[PDB]
C-alpha cells in the first residue's frame, strides 16, 4: 500500500498547509504529512489564532469593565468575566479553522497522511501512526515544513500548570493573581497583557534593556513599554531569571537579578509563563542519516530556491532562516512549490512585517532607526501622532504614533513602525509601499480616505518628505 | 483694513487645508469663516461627529446584543445612556475644532471670523455679525465655501422632528418609528446609528440599490441583505411624494413606486430628509463678479481650479468631482500647490469611497457596472471574510473583498470591500491604484498573518492566478 506522490510535504503548519494547497494548484500530485490531531500547526492550534482570540476579548472585557464604555453612554451594573465562555469562543474559533483547513485539502486533492514522518529515502517519506501504524509515500519531492516547539529554560521544567510555555498560558482555567513573565519578546508582551486585562498582577523581567524583541525599534519600544506600564504591566528589565522552585504551599519563588553582576532578588508568583523563544524542530525526521547538517541554531540550511543539500528536498519556515512568523512561512511555501514548477523564487526578509496585537497595537516593516545607524545609511524623519488624527480622536483612542524613516536623498521609504490603534493593518500598506520603492512623497500624495487611521501613515511620509504634516 | 497674498474663504476640509499648506509655502495667509468655530460641515454636522456616534452606537449594540456575551464579558443590565454618548461625539468634536485653531495659529494664518464676499477682484470684505467689517487685499482668493442639505420641496425642515443630518446627528430622544428619505451613505450610517439605539428604521430609495453612486452592485445588494437582517428596513424603487406633520405629533410620508403607482403611506415620529448636498455660494459675489455657475450650482474650474477669473480659485464641494473631504483636502494642497508654481494633478478615480456601518463598506477605482459600460475585458476575484483567519478569531465575518483586474495587463480597475476594517483597507487600495499596480503586484506583497488585510491579498490572487489559497 504504498503511495505515489510529486510533493510530499512534512507538517500542516502556516508554511506546510498553504505549500501543500498551492503545490496542489500548480498541478503536483501532493501529500502532506502531520503528526498532530489536526492541521495547522503552532500557529492555528496554539499560537497567533488562539492568543488574538484572547487578546480581542480581554481587550473589550477591558473597555465593558473599565472607564471606556461609560464615558460613551453605555451603562452596566456589574461586568463580570466568564472565563469558561470567553475561553469557548477561542475554541471555536480554533475548531472551526482547523476544519477549514480540511475541507481545502479536499477541494484541492491534498492527500492527508496521519502520522510522524521520517525521511527513509532520498525520494522516500516514512509515515508512522501512534498505534504502529506504516504508510510509505514514494516521491519526487519533499517538503520540509516541521517548524518549530518552545525553547525550553534548562532548570525551570514546565507542567503547563503553575508552570506554563505559551500553550498553557492560552488555557488558564482561572486568572492567576500574581503572574510573572521571563522575556519581554512578543508572545510574552501579548499573553502578559491578555491575563493583566483580566486582573492579574503581571511582571515580565527581560535580560535586555527594551520590551518587544529583536528588530523593534527603539524608540517605538520605549514609547510601548510607556503606555503599558501605564496599564499595570510592570517590567523588570535588564534582569535576568537565574531558576524557579515551587514553594510547599503552592506558590512559585523565581530567583532573578541584574543582567550583568546581581542584586540577587526573588519574587512570587502564581503562575509562571517561560516565554524565552522557539527554536527550529527537526526531530527525526531522518536529516543525520541523508548528510543533511543542521546551523548552529539548528536550523536547515537552503539555497534561493529553499533546496537542502539534496536538491529534491526543500524545507521552508520556522526550521529555516529567517523571521520566524506566519506569513513568513507562508510565503516561502508559496514560492518554494512555484520554483518547483520553474518560476521564480523571491523574498526579501527586510518587507516582512512584524506585529504586536496588544492594544495600542504595534507593527513594522522595512529598517528600524539602529539598523540604518549600524549600516551608516543617512535618513530623514517623519513623524505623526494619532492624537492629531480625526479618525484616532473620534474615537477616542489616541494612543501612539507613525514614524517614517527615509532615504535622506532618495527619499525612498526605509521603514515605518507604528504604535498605536489600527498598527496591525496599516503596516500592509506601508509594505506595499516598500515593495513598489515608494518615496514618501508618493505616498504623502495618494488620496487618503477621510477619516481614517491611514491618515496618521500620510502625514508622517509627508512630515518626512516636505519637512512638516498638515495636522501636527 | 489688511493685507495678504492668498485669501481662503472657508475653514472646512478644504479650506483649513489650503490655509496651511498656503503658510507653509511662504504666503500671507488669512482664512475666513462665517461659523462659530473652523472645521466645516465635515467636523462640526458632518463626518466626525457621525463617525462618533457610529462607533458610540456599535459597542453599545455588541454590549446590549449577543456578542459581548458569547466572548465571557456577562453583564447584567446594559442602558442606553444617551446623554453621555452624545457629550463623546461634542468632546471629540470640539477638541478637533480648538485644533483647527492652534494649527492655523501655529503656521500664522490670520483667522477673520465673519461672512465673506467678493468685492473686488483682489478684495474680499468679510460683514462680521455685528455689521462690523474686515477688508482683506489679496493676490488670490481661494473659494472653498463647501455645500448645504438639499432640502425637498414641499418638505421643511424644522430640525426638530423632521431633520436633516444635522438635527440626525443631535436627537434628543431615540425615536420609535424613524423615516430616512434617500438611502446613500449619509443616510444610511445615520439610520443605522439609530436603528441600533432602538428606532425602528425603513429608509425609503428611489433608485434600486442602496449606497450612494459608483457602489458596485453586488457589493450593494449583500450590503443591504446584511442590514436588512440587522433591522434596517429598505424601500427600493419607491418615490416619496409627500408629508405631513400631524396634531398628535405623527408624522405620515406619502409614497408610490417610482414607476408611479402603488400608494402607501408611513407614519413614524421622526423624519430625516437626507437626499444630498449641493454647492453652496449664496451671496459670495459672484452673481455679480461675473462668475456663471453650472446647471447644479457648482463653480467651473480649470486643471489648477481656477475660475473665469485667474486668480480665484475654488476647491472642494463648491466644484465638481466627488464631495467628500478627502478629496476637499488633496484639491486645497495641489491647488495653493498650484499657486506657487508646481504642477498641479488630481484623478478622481483614485479617489476612494467609505461608508463606516458595520460591516463597513470602502471602494476606490471601477464598479463591475462601469467596467462593463465602458467594454473593459476584465477578472474577477473574490474572497469571503469568513475564510479569513483575523475576521474568524474575531468573530465579525460578514462580507468579502472583491478585486476587478484588466485581463491585458492584471491591472487592478477596482477594489470593492464589504466587511471589518474596509476604511482602513481601502487605503492599500489607493496605493496600488496609483503605481498602475497588478493583483499579481499585491498577491505576491507579504501581508501580516494574521490581518484582514489578507483577505484583500487573496482575492487579488483569485483575480490574478484565478484561485485563492483558502478559499
Ligand atoms: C503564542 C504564540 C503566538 C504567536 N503569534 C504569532 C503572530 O501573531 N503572528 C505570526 O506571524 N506568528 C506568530 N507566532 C509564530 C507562528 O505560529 C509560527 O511562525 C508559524 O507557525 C511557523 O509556521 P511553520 O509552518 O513553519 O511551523 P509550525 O506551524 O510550528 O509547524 C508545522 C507542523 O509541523 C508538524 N511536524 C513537525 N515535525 C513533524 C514530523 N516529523 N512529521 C509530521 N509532522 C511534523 C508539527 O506538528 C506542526 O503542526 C506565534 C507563536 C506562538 C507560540
Ligand atoms: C452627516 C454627514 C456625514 C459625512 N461623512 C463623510 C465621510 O465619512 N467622509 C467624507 O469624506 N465626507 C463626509 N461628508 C462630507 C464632507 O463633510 C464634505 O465633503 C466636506 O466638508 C467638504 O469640504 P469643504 O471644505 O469643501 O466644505 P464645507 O466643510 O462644507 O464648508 C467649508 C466652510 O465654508 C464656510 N463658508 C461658506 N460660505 C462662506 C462665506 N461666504 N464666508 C465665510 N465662510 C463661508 C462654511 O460655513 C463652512 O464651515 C459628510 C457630510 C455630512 C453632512
Ligand atoms: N539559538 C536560537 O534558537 C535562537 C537565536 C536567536 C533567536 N531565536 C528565535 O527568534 C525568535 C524571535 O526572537 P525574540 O528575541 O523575539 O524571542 P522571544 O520573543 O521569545 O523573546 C524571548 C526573550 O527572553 C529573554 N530572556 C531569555 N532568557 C532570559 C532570562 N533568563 N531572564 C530574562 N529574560 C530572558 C530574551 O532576551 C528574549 O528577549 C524567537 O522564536 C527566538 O527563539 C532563536
Ligand atoms: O452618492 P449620492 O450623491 O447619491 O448620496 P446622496 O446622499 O446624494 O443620496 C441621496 C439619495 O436620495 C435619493 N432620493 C432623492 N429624492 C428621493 C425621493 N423623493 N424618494 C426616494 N429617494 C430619493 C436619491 O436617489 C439619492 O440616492
Amino acid at each position: 500500500q504504498p503511495i505515489d506522490a510529486d510533493v510530499t510535504v512534512i507538517g500542516s503548519g502556516p508554511g506546510g498547509y498553504v505549500a501543500a494547497i498551492k503545490a496542489a494548484q500548480l498541478g503536483f500530485k501532493t501529500v502532506c504529512i502531520e503528526k498532530n490531531e489536526t492541521l495547522g500547526g503552532t500557529c492555528l492550534n496554539v499560537g497567533c489564532i488562539p492568543s488574538k482570540a484572547l487578546l480581542n476579548n480581554s481587550h473589550y472585557y477591558h473597555m465593558a469593565h473599565g472607564t471606556d464604555f461609560a464615558s460613551r453612554g453605555i451603562e452596566m451594573s456589574e461586568v463580570r468575566l466568564n472565563l469558561d465562555k470567553m475561553m469557548e469562543q477561542k475554541s471555536t474559533a480554533v475548531k472551526a479553522l482547523t476544519g477549514g483547513i480540511a475541507h481545502l485539502f479536499k477541494q484541492n486533492k491534498v492527500v492527508h497522511v496521519n502520522g510522524y514522518g521520517k525521511i527513509t529515502g532520498k525520494n522516500q517519506v516514512t509515515a508512522t501512526k501512534a498505534d504502529g501504524g506504516t504508510q510509505v509515500i514514494d516521491t519526487k519531492n519533499i517538503l520540509i515544513a516541521t517548524g518549530s516547539e518552545v525553547t525550553p529554560f534548562p532548570g525551570i521544567t514546565i507542567d503547563e500548570d503553575t508552570i506554563v510555555s505559551s500553550t498553557g498560558a492560552l488555557s488558564l482555567k482561572k486568572v492567576p493573581e500574581k503572574m510573572v513573565v521571563i522575556g519581554a519578546g512578543v508572545i510574552g508582551v501579548e499573553l502578559g497583557s491578555v491575563w493583566q486585562r483580566l486582573g492579574a498582577d503581571v511582571t515580565a523581567v527581560e535580560f535586555l534593556g527594551h520590551v518587544g524583541g529583536v528588530g523593534i525599534d527603539m524608540e517605538i519600544s520605549k514609547n510601548f513599554q510607556r503606555i503599558l506600564q501605564k496599564q499595570g504591566f510592570k517590567f523588570k528589565l535588564n534582569t535576568k531569571v537565574t531558576g524557579a522552585t515551587k514553594k510547599s504551599d503552592g506558590k512559585i519563588d523565581v530567583s532573578i537579578e541584574a543582567a550583568s553582576g546581581g542584586k540577587a532578588e526573588v519574587i512570587t508568583c502564581d503562575v509562571l509563563l517561560v516565554c524565552i523563544g522557539r527554536r527550529p524542530f527537526t526531530k527525526n525526521l531522518g536529516l543525520e542519516e541523508l548528510g543533511i547538517e543542521l546551523d548552529p541554531r539548528g536550523r536547515i540550511p537552503v539555497n534561493t530556491r529553499f533546496q537542502t543539500k539534496i536538491p529534491n528536498i526543500y524545507a521552508i519556515g520556522d526550521v529555516v532562516a529567517g523571521p520566524m512568523l506566519a506569513h513568513k512561512a507562508e510565503d516561502e511555501g508559496i514560492i518554494c512549490v512555484e520554483g518547483m514548477a520553474g518560476g521564480a523564487v523571491h523574498i526579501d526578509y527586510n518587507c516582512v512585517p512584524s506585529v504586536i496585537y496588544t492594544h495600542p497595537e504595534v507593527a513594522w516593516v522595512g529598517k528600524s532607526e539602529e539598523q540604518l545607524k549600524e549600516e551608516g545609511i543617512e535618513y530623514k524623519v517623519g513623524k505623526f501622532p494619532f492624537a492629531a488624527n480625526s479618525r484616532a480622536k473620534t474615537n477616542a483612542d489616541t494612543d501612539g504614533m507613525v514614524k517614517i524613516l527615509g532615504q535622506k536623498s532618495t527619499d525612498r521609504v526605509l521603514g515605518a513602525h507604528i504604535l498605536g490603534p489600527g498598527a496591525g493593518e496599516m503596516v500592509n500598506e506601508a509594505a506595499l509601499a516598500l515593495e513598489y520603492g515608494a518615496s514618501c512623497e508618493d505616498i504623502a500624495r495618494v488620496c487618503h480616505a477621510h477619516p481614517t487611521l491611514s491618515e496618521a501613515f500620510r502625514e508622517a511620509n509627508l512630515a518626512a518628505s516636505f519637512g512638516k504634516s498638515i495636522n501636527f
